C-alpha cells in the first residue's frame, strides 16, 4: 500500500505534492517506494514496519521552506524537517509520525555562508557536514577547528537541533550555537538573538539578544524549520597530545569515575571530553563478534580476556586529548598519569605509542578530539550481519557509584536480551552522558523487537531509579518524555501548550520528544 | 488618587487584596500609598510619574505563590514578580504596567535550600543574596566561590532572571544556571530540566533535560513566577591577582579593544572578565563631581584632566583578574603587559601596588572578580545629589573602530542633553557590553525628562547603526523590543503568540520586554 499522510486521501495527496513541486522543481520531491527506502530508519527498531515517510521534499532556499509549510498547512500534512538525515541510532531521516514528508534542508541548502577567523564563528545552513566545514578550515588554512561527534557524515546544524555533542572543549554544540533562523509552523521567518535587529553584525557574537531566550526551545524541537544557525568555533592550540589509559576490571568503573571528577570539574588537567569506553564498543571498532563468540547467547568471560589480551585494552578504555603549549601537556598528563595510576594495573598511552589495531580507537580519538572528522566507527556496524544501533543514553551524575549501577541494570537486562553490552561514559564538567550502543542484526525481526522491548524496559527501569535519557530514538520519545512527568506531567503540558499556539494545524514533525500537536494525541501513533 | 490595576474597580481591588491576605497573611500585604513609596523606582525616568504599583504581596511558599497567581487570574490583576527587587538602573522593583501588583518573592522565600561541594552547585530560592550566598560558603569553609554582579544585596536567582552578569569565569549567569522551578501564568508548577523526573539527583548538574530547553523562555520574561534555581559554582582557584591598566586617551580605546581580543577569545590570558571604565566612571566611585567641576554643562578639559592626575588613574582604565597557580598568573601577566604596552602611555598595577584613593576600584574589583561581593560602587550615586543612574548598554562586537563609533555617539548625546557619561565595556569572549551609566538628579523632573529622551534617541540612534541593548530600563522596554523587528516584527510576534498561550488572562509582568498580553495591547498602557 501507498503510505499516506493521517486522514490524507490518495487525491489530496497527490495535488499537495504537486503544489510541492511547484515550489521546489520536480527533481526535488520524491514518492514511490524505490526512492523512499533510502529515507527509512538503517536500524529499524521493532519487528513491525514504522517511522514511514510518504515523500521527500528537497528545498533550495528559506522562502521555498515557507511555501512548503503553508502548503502542508492548507493540507494538513505533517512535515519532518531534517538536515542531512543522518540521525543513526535515533530514527535516521525517519519522521516519528508515519505519513509525514520529510523536508531535507540540506540537500540543497548546503552552504558555508560566513566563516569569520577574526570573531572565531561560522554561520551555516544545514547541509554543511561535518567533512563539508573541516574541508572548508584546511582550505582557506584557518586558524580555527570544528567540533564534531563521532561520525563526521551528519550535520553541524542537524546535531545541535537534536543537542547532539562532540568531544573538544566546544563540545556542547547547542552552547556554541549562536543565532539561528527559523521558519515557524504557519511559514513565518525568525531570526532569534541579535539576527532579529536589522543591520547587526552580531548575530554570531552574541546568542542572547533581548527578551526571553529562545533558541533551546528549537533544539529537540518540533517549533519550527531550521534554515541557518551560527555556531562559535574554537582556535586550534599549538599542539595536543591524546592518550589512553586501560584499566583490567570491570569493577574499576567506580574508582575510574571517582578520580575522574576532580580533574575535569575545572577543564584541567582534563580539558577534553574524556570518554570511558569498555572492552566491547572499542572491539566493535576494531573486528566482528566471530573473532571472539561464534555461539548463542551473551560472550563468556573467556571470550573477553581474549578480547583484552588480543587488542593490549583493558575491560575499560579512557581517552582524553591535552592541549596547548608541550609543557602544558606535559604537566596535564604527569598529573593525570598520577592520579589514575593509584588504580591497579592501569596502564597509559599516548598516541605516538601504539601502531596496534587495539590502538586504533585511540587513533581515531586523537582525530575526533581535534576536530578532524571520521567515519572510522562505522566499524562497529560490522559487528554483527546487517548489523544497526539503537543509542540508549541515560544521564549521570560523575559519581563512580552511580555509573557502577547502571552498568549493572543495563547489563543485566542487555544479558536477558542476549544483547552485547557497548557502554561509553562521555564525561561533561558535572554530568555524564552513558551511552549505551546496542549492535544487532537488523534484518532479523525478532532481534529487532527484542530490541525495541528491551529498549522499553530500560526508559522505565532506569527512570524508577532516578536517571533520564538526554535523548532518543523515535520509538522511544513517547516512553521517554512520559518519564519526565514531575508535577502531574507539567513539562509536557507545557510543551503541548506552546506546540498547539505556534502549529495550531499540527504540522511540524509531530510526535517529536513525545510532544502531540492537539489533533494526534490521545490515537496510537 | 488610589493606584489600581486597568479596568479593576475600588470594590474588586479590595475583595482581591484580602484575598490575597488569606493567603499570605495580612502583614505581608502593603498597599497604602506610603507603604508602596519604598517600592517606587529609586531611580525615576521622566518628569512624570510611572511604573507604579498598587500593592505588594510577600508569599511564604510556592504554594502560596500558586494561589496569589490562581486570584490574579480570577480578579485580572497584574503581578509583577521579583526577587529582591533591586534592579537598579532598570526600574528598581516597580512594575512596567502602573496598577500591578508586586510579587516579592525574595521576601520570605529566601532559603539557601543546598550547596553541594562535590559536585560545586547551590540550590536557591529567589530570596538569597549574594552577601547571604558568600556568607554561607565562608560559614562552612567551601571551596566554592560565587560569581556577583557589582552590588552583592540582589538576588542570585533574580539578577539570573534578567540575564545580568559578573565578573569570574562563571560571568554569564544564565549559562551557568541549571534547573528552576516556575508557577506558570495560570498557577500551574513546573520543574525543568532533570527535575522533571521525579527523584533525579542531576536537576543541578545537567540543564537541558528532555525535549525543548525552556528556561532561557523564563529569563527577561512574563512567563512565570520561578520559585527555585539551582546554579553552577565554580571551584576557588588556588591564587589570583587583579591589575589595572590605565590609559591615557579617549582616542585609545580603539587599540585597547583590539589588542584585548587575541587575549581574550580563548579565555587565556584574559581568563576573568575583563572591564574597562572611563575616567568618570572611576571617579565617582571614589568621589563628588563638585570635586573636580562646579560650573554649568559638560565637563571641561581641564577638569578631566585634573581627575586623571590626581586619581593617577587614565581616561580608560582596564580592570582584569587571573586565577591560578602563582607561574600561571605571572606568566598570563606578563604576556598581558606584552601586549598592551604597545600603547603609548598605558601604565601597570596590581592589587599589591596600589593603596591610593584611585586605587579604590581596583581593590574593589578584586574583591568582585574573586566573588567577594560589595557595595562599594554605590558611591557612583553620590556624584551629584539625589544621585540615580539608567542603564544605557549596548552590545558591541570588540571591535575597536566600533567600540569608539559607540563612544562617539553616546558622547555626542550626553553632551547634548547635558549628561555625563559614564561607562564600562563588560568583555565576554565575542561580544562586550557596553554600559553606558547616566547619572543624575532624581529629584530635578527636567533632569529624568533628560534623560528619558536622551535614552530613547540612543536607542533609536543605535539601532540605526545596527546596535541593540542587552538588557533595559522599563521605560525603554517598549522603545527596544521595537528595535529587534527584522522579518516585520517576526521575533516580537512569536514572543505574544508564547504569552498568550500560556497566560490567557494576561497577568504576568505586562510589558516586560516589550511582551504584552493580548487584551493590553495597543492601549499604551
Ligand atoms: C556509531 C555511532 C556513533 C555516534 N556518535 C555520536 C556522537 O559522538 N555524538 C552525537 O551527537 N551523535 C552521535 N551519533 C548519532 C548521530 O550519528 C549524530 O548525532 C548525527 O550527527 C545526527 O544526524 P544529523 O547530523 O544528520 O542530523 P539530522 O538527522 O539532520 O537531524 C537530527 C534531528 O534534528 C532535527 N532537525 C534537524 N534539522 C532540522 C531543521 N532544519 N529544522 C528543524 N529540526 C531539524 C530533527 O528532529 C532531526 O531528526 C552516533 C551514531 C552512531 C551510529
Ligand atoms: C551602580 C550599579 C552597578 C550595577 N552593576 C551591575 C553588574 O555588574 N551586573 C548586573 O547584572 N547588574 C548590575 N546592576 C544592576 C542591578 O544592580 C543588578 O542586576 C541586581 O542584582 C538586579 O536586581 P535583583 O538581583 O534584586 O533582581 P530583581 O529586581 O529581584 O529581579 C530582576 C527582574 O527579574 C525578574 N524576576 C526576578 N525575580 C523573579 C521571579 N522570582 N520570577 C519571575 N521573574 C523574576 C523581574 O523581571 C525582575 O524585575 C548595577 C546597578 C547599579 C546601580
Ligand atoms: C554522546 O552522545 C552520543 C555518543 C555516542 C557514541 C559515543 C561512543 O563513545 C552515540 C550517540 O548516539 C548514537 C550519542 O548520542
Ligand atoms: C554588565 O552589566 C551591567 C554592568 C553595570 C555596571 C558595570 C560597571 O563597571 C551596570 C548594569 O546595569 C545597571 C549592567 O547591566
Amino acid at each position: 500500500t501507498r503510505t499516506l499522510p493521517p486522514g490524507v486521501s490518495d487525491e489530496r495527496f497527490d495535488a499537495a505534492l504537486q503544489r510541492f513541486r511547484d515550489v521546489v522543481g520536480d527533481k526535488w520531491v520524491l514518492s514511490t517506494a524505490d526512492e523512499l527506502e533510502a529515507f527509512r530508519d538503517p536500524y529499524p527498531v521493532g519487528a513491525a514496519e514504522a517511522n514511514l515517510p510518504s515523500a521527500v521534499v528537497s528545498p533550495e532556499s528559506t522562502e521555498q521552506v515557507q511555501d512548503i509549510v503553508r502548503i502542508a498547512n492548507e493540507y494538513g500534512i505533517p512535515l519532518h524537517p531534517v538536515s542531512t538525515g543522518k540521525n543513526n541510532g535515533y530514527g535516521g531521516a525517519a519522521p516519528r509520525l508515519s505519513g509525514s514528508v520529510i523536508v531535507k534542508t540540506g540537500e540543497r541548502m548546503n552552504r558555508i555562508l560566513e566563516v569569520n577567523e577574526k570573531y572565531g564563528y561560522a554561520l551555516l545552513e544545514p547541509g554543511v557536514t561535518y567533512f563539508d566545514l573541516y574541508e572548508y578550515l584546511q582550505s582557506h588554512d584557518s586558524g580555527l577547528m570544528l567540533d564534531c561527534p563521532e561520525l563526521g557524515w551528519g550535520s553541524v546544524v542537524g546535531n545541535t537541533l537534536d543537542r547532539g555533542v562532540g568531544y573538544t572543549p566546544y563540545g556542547d554544540h547547542f552552547m556554541w550555537q549562536t543565532g539561528l533562523e527559523v521558519v515557524l509552523p504557519q511559514g513565518e521567518v525568525m531570526r532569534t538573538g541579535m539576527g532579529a535587529l536589522p543591520g547587526s553584525d552580531a548575530w554570531q557574537l552574541f546568542p542572547y539578544g533581548f527578551g526571553p531566550f529562545p533558541d533551546g526551545m528549537f533544539t529537540q524541537s518540533n517549533l519550527g524549520i531550521v534554515t541557518k544557525m551560527g555556531i562559535a568555533l574554537m582556535q586550534r592550540p599549538p599542539a595536543s597530545q591524546s592518550f589512553l589509559i586501560t584499566f583490567d576490571k570491570e569493577e574499576d568503573l567506580e574508582q575510574i569515575v571517582d578520580i575522574m571528577l576532580p580533574l575535569r570539574i575545572n577543564m584541567a588537567p582534563l580539558q577534553n571530553v574524556p570518554v570511558l569506553r569498555n572492552i566491547f564498543m572499542d572491539a566493535a571498532a576494531v573486528s566482528k563478534r566471530t573473532e571472539w563468540f561464534d555461539g548463542d547467547g551473551p560472550m563468556p568471560a573467556e571470550a573477553i580476556e581474549r578480547m583484552k589480551k588480543d587488542l593490549d585494552l583493558g575491560f575499560w578504555n579512557f581517552y582524553g586529548t591535552l592541549y596547548g603549549p608541550p609543557p602544558l601537556i606535559e604537566m596535564y598528563y604527569g598529573m593525570i598519569k598520577e592520579a589514575f595510576g593509584k588504580i591497579p594495573g592501569a596502564r597509559f598511552f599516548t598516541h605516538e605509542e601504539r601502531d596496534d589495531r587495539g590502538g586504533h580507537v585511540l587513533q581515531d580519538r586523537h582525530k575526533i578530539n581535534n576536530g578532524i572528522p571520521s567515519l572510522d566507527e562505522l566499524q562497529q556496524l560490522d559487528w554483527v550481519p546487517n548489523g544497526g544501533h539503537i543509542g540508549f543514553v541515560p544521564v549521570s551524575a560523575p559519581d563512580g557509584r552511580e555509573a557502577m549501577k547502571q552498568f549493572e541494570m543495563v547489563r543485566n537486562r542487555a544479558n536477558e536480551y542476549n544483547k552485547d553490552y557497548m557502554a561509553s561514559f562521555v564525561i561533561g564538567l558535572r554530568e555524564m552522558y552513558h551511552v549505551c550502543l546496542f549492535i544487532y542484526d537488523t534484518a532479523d525481526p525478532e532481534a529487532r523487537e527484542e530490541i525495541l522491548q528491551m529498549t522499553k524496559v530500560l526508559v522505565r527501569e532506569a527512570a524508577e531509579a532516578g536517571y533520564g535519557e538526554y535523548r532518543t530514538h523515535n520509538a522511544l520519545m513517547d516512553d521517554v518524555m512520559a518519564t519526565f512527568n514531575w508535577g502531574d506531567g507539567a513539562l509536557l503540558k507545557f510543551h503541548e501548550k506552546i506546540k498547539d499556539a505556534l502549529d495550531p494545524n499540527g504540522i511540524i514533525a509531530p510526535g517529536k520528544s513525545g510532544i502531540w500537536p492537539q489533533r494526534f494525541r490521545g490515537q496510537n501513533l
